[PDB]
């Protein structure tokens, strides 16, 4: 009942790492997302838990996505993909995964691209959504190249 005063007086003490998390437990999703916007990348997972806890609001996920779109340079795709999957949209998952896998394929890392495409294929299969043709075609081509290399090794 008295969360807001505790959070305010704790923020007035000069610290802002634990008071920001307290604003989350203050039954104030707006303040929660507003302060979590300025937090780090490692804290994002916790906000995803908040998405599991406060499904009424829709601005938190949108603004987290907006802040992470232009955040620094491209990062580990699987983190963004799993957080979008927890959000519940798989088409953007396939799109981003295909983009990153194509980048790796052009860089020459066929194994990493194949692994990421297989992971995306399995994730799509779990959600019972029809597998996009481009994803399957790229996975088949890379798998065929890997099999050809393995058979040439024999």
């Amino acid at each position: 009942e008295e969360r807001l005063r505790i959070a305010q007086y704790y923020e007035n003490q000069g610290i802002w790492v634990k008071a920001a998390k307290h604003f989350e437990q203050a039954k104030n999703p707006t303040k929660s997302l507003k302060l979590y916007l300025k937090a780090g990348d490692q804290y994002i997972d916790d906000m995803i838990d908040l998405v599991c806890r406060n499904k009424q609001q829709e601005s938190l996920q949108q603004t987290l996505l907006d802040y992470l779109l232009e955040g620094e340079k491209p990062k580990d795709p699987i983190y963004l993909l799993k957080l979008y999957d927890k959000l519940g949209n798989i088409q953007s998952l396939v799109k981003i995964a295909i983009t990153i896998a194509s980048d790796e394929h052009d860089q020459g890392n066929y194994k990493i691209a194949h692994e990421r495409l297989f992971e995306t294929y399995q994730k799509v299969k779990e959600h019972n959504v029809a597998i996009p043709f481009d994803l399957e075609q790229k996975l088949m081509i890379i798998h065929s190249y890997i099999l050809a290399r393995k058979y040439l090794a024999y």
